[PDB]
């Protein structure tokens, strides 16, 4: 099945999932200089005060911190947003090495990790209604650098020795979000798709401009975990990203000049 690997990496994606050749395929470069200043976009809405978290999970290729989705509790609005999108989950994309890590890159620089918070469109219904649909998914992308730590990450950082093999979940409650966010919602915005196999063209991107700090200790922990199962050779989860896809017919909006 898919993952990461040599032969079974993001090269290989395309033979089970032939979508990831598409016109609108995630991650992308965002070349700041060409990124047009949108005076129509309006500004992000991250209401996260009633966000209600459950469990982490290890899934294999990344970990997830899933939310109660069942109401409007946690919620991105307004931005190039229609409508009210609703926080499923969390996760990170991570590398070996400081210098790589993030699916998005800009003017080619790669961040040491990127922290995806996916949220759907309550007019489908479900999620997965919502992916079927052009404009079903609002995924947030925050980048993080290696320097200061996060104090509202560690919480993550140390549950993840009890997650360490796929398939392994634990109960991961009153998790506050809101600790992960940057100071500016500067950013950047795109139509795309999921990163991982099925690959969906799904996605509306917004990319935040300012990176968090992380310190070497927290990436360190993410890198201990593993892709296997217990009892099965130990793979260290590491390089849990996809690579930058062609742009083709799209354009990259800022919301700053
Ligand atoms: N069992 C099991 C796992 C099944 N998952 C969903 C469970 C679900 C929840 C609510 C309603 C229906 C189904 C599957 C699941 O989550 N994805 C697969 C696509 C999908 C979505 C919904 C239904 C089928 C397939 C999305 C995974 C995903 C990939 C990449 C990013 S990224 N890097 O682009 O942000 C974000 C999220
Ligand atoms: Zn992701």
């Amino acid at each position: 099945h898919w993952g990461y690997g040599k032969h079974n990496g993001p090269e290989h994606w395309h033979k089970d999932f032939p979508i990831a050749k598409g016109e609108r395929q995630s991650p992308v470069d965002i070349d700041t200089h060409t990124a047009k200043y949108d005076p129509s976009l309006k500004p992000l809405s991250v209401s996260y005060d009633q966000a209600t978290s459950l469990r982490i999970l290890n899934n294999g290729h990344a970990f997830n911190v899933e939310f109660d989705d069942s109401q409007d509790k946690a919620v991105l609005k307004g931005g190039p947003l229609d409508g009210t999108y609703r926080l499923i989950q969390f996760h990170f994309h991570w590398g070996s090495l400081d210098g790589q890590g993030s699916e998005h890159t800009v003017d080619k620089k790669k961040y040491a990790a990127e922290l995806h918070l996916v949220h759907w469109n309550t007019k489908y219904g479900d999620f997965g209604k919502a992916v079927q649909q052009p404009d079903g998914l609002a995924v947030l992308g925050i980048f993080l650098k290696v320097g200061s730590a996060k104090p509202g990450l560690q919480k993550v950082v140390d549950v993840l020795d009890s997650i360490k093999t796929k398939g392994k979940s634990a109960d991961f409650t009153n998790f506050d979000p809101r600790g992960l966010l940057p100071e500016s919602l500067d950013y950047w915005t795109y139509p795309g798709s999921l990163t991982t196999p099925p690959l969906l063209e799904c996605v509306t991107w917004i990319v935040l401009k300012e990176p968090i700090s992380v310190s070497s200790e927290q990436v360190l922990k993410f890198r201990k975990l593993n892709f296997n199962g217990e009892g099965e050779p130990e793979e260290l989860m590491v390089d849990n990203w996809r690579p930058a896809q062609p742009l083709k017919n799209r354009q990259i909006k800022a919301s700053f000049k």
